[PDB]
Formats: C-alpha cells, sequence, structure tokens
C-alpha cells in the first residue's frame, strides 16, 4: 500500500514537472491534468505541443496499469474494512 | 448491493454540495458532474477553481473504487439473473 | 456472447432514441455519444436539458456493466483464440 | 508480452492511417486520438465526419479489449518484478 503511493507520487510529480514546463501549465493544473488523464477521466483540452502529445502517449501506457493498481488498494485495502466492519 | 449503494450515494450528495456551491453550478449539474468524474466517463469542462481541482484529484481516488464495486453488482448481481434466468 | 450482443444493441439503441429525440441529435450523433458514454471515452459536450443528465446518469449506471461485460467476450472471447492460434 | 505488443502497434497504426485521411489529422495528431481514444481518457474533440464516427465506434469495440490486455502485461508483467525486487 505504502509502496503503491509511493510509485503513484512519484508518477504524479514528474507529470506535474513535464506539462508545468513543456505546456506552460500553472503547477496546480499540470497535477489536474496528469491526475485525470491516468485516470482516463480526462475533462480537459488535449496537449497543444507536439512533444507534450507523445509524452502524454508514453505516460498514459507506463502510468494508468499503476495509478489502478494503487486505487484498488485505496478503496479495497482501506476504505473497505473501515466502512464494512462499522457494518 | 444494499450497503454499496449507500456508500455510492453518500459520495454522490457530498459532489453535488461541493460543486453547487465551490463551483457555483445548479444542483443538477454538480451531480452529473460528479457521475461523469468519478465513472471516468468525463464529457464535460474542467472545474475552474483550484479549489475545484484539489477537491476533484481527492474525489475521484476515493470514489472510484467504490463507484465501479456498485456497478459490478448492479450489473453482475442484479441485471444478470434477471436478463439470464429470461434465457 | 450471442445473448450479451443483444443486450448491447437494444441498449445502444434506447440510446439512439433517447438522445435523437430528447436532445434533438441526428441519429448517428446520438449513437456516437450512447456508445463513447456506456464506453466511458466520452470525447464529446454534455447533454442540454435536465431530461438529458438524469437519463444520461441512469443509463451509465445500468448500461456500463453490459458493454463492458460484452467488450471482454468481443476481445478476449473471439479475438483471442483467432489471433492467438495464427502463433 | 511481444504478441500483444504487435497486436497493439498494428491497432495503433491502422487509426493513425484512418484519421490522418478521412479526418485530415496530422499524423501526431491521428495517432493521439487514436491512443486517447483506446484507452477511454478522450481528451479531444469528437470526429466531425460519418464515417469518422462509425469507424471510430467499431474501432473503440475492437481496439480497447486488446489495449487493456497489453497495458495489464506492460505494468504488472514488466515494471512490477523491475519495481517490486529493488523493495
Ligand atoms: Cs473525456
Ligand atoms: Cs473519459
Amino acid at each position: 500500500f505504502q509502496v503503491l503511493f509511493v510509485l503513484t507520487i512519484l508518477t504524479l510529480i514528474s507529470g506535474t514537472i513535464f506539462y508545468s514546463t513543456v505546456e506552460g501549465l500553472r503547477p496546480i493544473d499540470a497535477l489536474y491534468f496528469s491526475v485525470v488523464t491516468l485516470t482516463t477521466v480526462g475533462e480537459t483540452p488535449p496537449p497543444q505541443t507536439d512533444f507534450g502529445k507523445i509524452f502524454t502517449i508514453l505516460y498514459i501506457f507506463i502510468g494508468i496499469g499503476l495509478v489502478f493498481g494503487f486505487i484498488h488498494k485505496l478503496a479495497v485495502n482501506v476504505q473497505l474494512p473501515s466502512i464494512l466492519s462499522n457494518l
């Protein structure tokens, strides 16, 4: 749980630094982009540079599998007993 | 089935109150946003305030795992026999 | 495979009729909306009527679980041997 | 791992050629579209031609199941030992 959390955070900071610099976004926006992209929500306009597109493509292939491993444990290995056992 | 339904509804009402107040959306729109976000459909513009972005980020990590647990039972534990057994 | 195909097609035609009439879309667009919504791709603007939003909300909860059951068999129960066995 | 990689790449090149020609996109954009669509991220405007919509519909049904099989192995069969075993 701790390990997947670390990998997820590191993946998110890479994305924040990438998009803040190459796409010119304010860090809160580059984090938001990173997050809604790896979670496949996507409620954003696409990157506008060719370098942003290519990176986004590679980021999704590598990052999705991690982010979603993390979310299974987050809900299904921490919220579950918490919530379930009250019941 | 009843329990996941409760947690889902509560997650959705939190989102409705959040976005109606901070993003200024009419409640039907704040519910729609909440729903299309946790289901990762996302066919909306992003939140426009920094507080909306941060909350959306935390909401997705916590909420997705629940919403999708709920949907497995909804289709796969209620529609299945209903539909299957006619066949 | 045949059964999930039927349920999916019926779900898609409901959506086509719904959005063509209430959202005023041409049938090809109401089908496209229906499809990119149940698959959570979502690369569309949101519905614009309150009745469209509510229906979209209910449609996603009921429809997603079916559409994705169908897609597991489509790739994983028809394309798999086809492709795998050449190899 | 090698086989799913081949099928994924071939699926992506079909999409690149399709959208570059029928939707008129520059190849980097037609690849980006293809990728964010099969991964259900979708942070793009929809196709604008009827032929683009229909193809997109068929592309998602056939392509998603493959792309996501590929991503399970990518993170869960190559990044896992790499990362896990350092720990
Ligand atoms: Cs989207
Ligand atoms: Cs999406």
